[PDB]
């Protein structure tokens, strides 16, 4: 991976020693990314409903994994897990529970820094994976995005930067999402985000990711291009508005 600083360095650190898991996965994988231009046609807003109980930025919170799954089937165009346990307090267990009692595509949501974690996503039940352009090189990423296509997966390829955007492009990524969020400084820049956005191909399957609250936002985002919306926080502690940012 890259050489990080912060509380980065320390999640990379931590990645590169994940153990393993070991199952016989049960169900074949549904595409999010097709999902996601399906809901398009059809004009319905696309919401990834992400399970963290635990952020960087603050959220603190807890709340049945299932209970939440079960309700966001209904509306969701897919779920985002967090698996990574220090700063989200995420697990393996959550995602396999998660996955065995929906039937909406699954991304886990880490930080993915060898095969393995690609492994452990497949086997606990996951139909994708993020993978982190500014946690890893660009070696990495290009022989991390041909595995997980190997396994019938398509990544979500996430972006903050021009530099980023760059990488993602010239390795072939074809499902991208713009974070808003600098995971390094936890700044929040949604000018930069409009930016990264103008500059990706109509082709490329478009996800916003971050700090995303209001209906408005989302109109706004749906007019310049982007094709579904990935929310955490604000549904982790009103899960009902999704109903709201659907309408
Ligand atoms: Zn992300």
């Amino acid at each position: 991976p890259r050489y990080l600083k912060g509380w980065l360095e320390d999640v990379v650190q931590l990645s590169l020693r994940r153990p393993s898991v070991r199952a016989s996965r049960q169900r074949p994988i549904i595409s999010l990314n097709e999902r996601i231009l399906e809901f398009n046609k059809r004009n319905i807003t696309a919401i990834i409903a992400e399970y963290k109980r635990k952020s960087p930025s603050g959220l603190d919170v807890e709340r049945d994994p299932i209970e939440y799954a079960k309700f966001m089937e209904r509306y969701a165009v897919g779920l985002s897990i967090l698996t990574e346990e220090k700063y989200f307090n995420g697990s393996y267990e959550t995602l396999r529970k998660i996955a065995s009692s929906v039937s909406i595509p699954i991304l886990m949501a880490d930080f993915i820094v060898k095969e393995s974690q690609i492994d452990d996503a497949y086997n606990l039940g996951a139909d994708t994976v993020a993978l982190i352009v500014k946690i890893l090189t660009e070696r990495e990423l290009e022989s991390l995005l041909e595995y997980a296509r190997s396994y019938g997966m398509e990544p979500l390829i996430e972006i903050n930067d021009e530099n980023d955007l760059d990488i993602a492009l010239r390795i072939g990524a074809r499902f991208i999402g713009i974070t808003s969020r600098d995971e390094e400084t936890l700044e929040i820049n949604k000018e930069n985000q409009r930016k990264l956005i103008s500059m990706i191909p109509s082709n490329v399957v478009k996800v916003a990711e971050s700090g995303i609250s209001e209906r408005n936002e989302i109109e706004e985002l749906r007019k310049l291009g982007v094709n579904a919306f990935l929310i955490g926080s604000s549904l982790m502690r009103n899960p009902e508005k999704i109903k709201e940012l659907i309408e």
